[PDB]
């Protein structure tokens, strides 16, 4: 689903995470540590526990940007979300963490469901 | 209010615009036309008929990031916008696009509420 072409742009771009909390107002936060986990989930280190956290949890819904600014290139992500603080997921990311940054207080895990590039 | 280094970052890093639709699905594209109108109030050039726009017409709901990778620096602001396709601010997009980009089909206004740190 996740083409090479989407994963060498991804590989160094920043990630621009779009959540929305209870009262429909849209938090823009970038992820660092944002990396596929396959070629149809993404998986993030959750280390500021801020409105990204929140708004996952409230409802579940993102989408992830990342632009390519030499060409004006980048593609959009629009999955379901969910925050995990235990379990295989979380332990993949604390495992990922060691020796990169601290111990995440949790995991953010992204089913991807649509993928959109820049245009329209 | 808006800092010399909030324009520091506005005037030199990409706008990425988050919103939200009808049934409460995010949206985020960039807009390179983003810029400071005055101290309190942001507006950009609507060229597209895209989910950014649709999403502003909608319900008015948005959010504006600039991130400085290099520094590690960033600000959000928060807002609530507006699409226009005529007045005064509309004229004044057209104006500032001579010479930039095409005519622009709209323009977008945004009143700043709130702004945060990253």
């Amino acid at each position: 689903m996740i083409t090479q072409e989407m994963k060498d742009l991804i590989n160094n771009q920043l990630a621009m995470v779009a959540t929305v909390d209870a009262k429909g107002q849209p938090n823009i936060g970038p992820k660092r540590s944002m990396r596929l986990w396959d070629d149809k989930t993404f998986i993030y280190n959750e280390n500021t526990d801020g409105q990204t956290r929140i708004n996952i949890e409230d409802n579940g819904k993102i989408e992830i940007a990342f632009v390519d600014r030499e060409r004006l290139l980048g593609y959009r992500f629009v999955g379901t979300a969910e925050i995990q603080t235990e379990g295989a997921y979380y332990e993949a990311a604390k495992k990922w963490a060691q020796g990169r940054m601290g111990v995440p207080k949790a995991v953010g895990i992204i089913a991807v469901e649509r993928i959109f590039n820049l245009q329209s």
